[PDB]
């Protein structure tokens, strides 16, 4: 299990985080979706980038709290990872950390924008899962 892709499974409705070619970020319940394979890479300890391998885009959060796919890994692409007691993780926008804006998905699969997210919500809980070698 060395350097293989990962999925991020959201507790809220069981959606996998999805980064679409047009830069849309949402969730899908379809675990065989073509746009859910991710590479999580660390910067400093507890800082991560989340890259959609099928498009080459990095997960980013804009100044309004909306998730989008960025072709370039810039300041808006860094997230602070925390490991909750329930074994799911949360991801906080580093650039907007003072606002406590999380990566989040609604039960309908759409992005729950930064200001609509809230600590303790199922919307913000993501479990990293493997993708098989082949």
């Amino acid at each position: 299990n060395y350097k293989k892709p990962k999925l991020l499974y959201c507790s809220n409705g069981g959606h996998f985080l999805r980064i679409l070619p047009d830069g849309t970020v949402d969730g899908t319940r379809d675990r065989s979706d073509q746009h859910i394979q991710l590479q999580l890479s660390a910067e400093s300890a507890g800082e991560v980038y989340i890259k959609g391998t099928e498009t080459g885009q990095y997960l980013a959060m804009d100044t309004e709290g909306l998730l989008y796919g960025s072709q370039t890994p810039n300041e808006e692409c860094l997230f602070l990872e925390r490991l909750e007691e329930n074994h799911y993780n949360t991801y906080t926008s580093k650039k907007h950390a003072e606002k406590n804006w999380f990566v989040g998905l609604k039960k309908n699969g759409s992005c729950k924008r930064g200001p609509r997210t809230h600590y303790g919500q199922k919307a913000i809980l993501f479990l990293p899962l493997p993708v098989s070698s082949d």
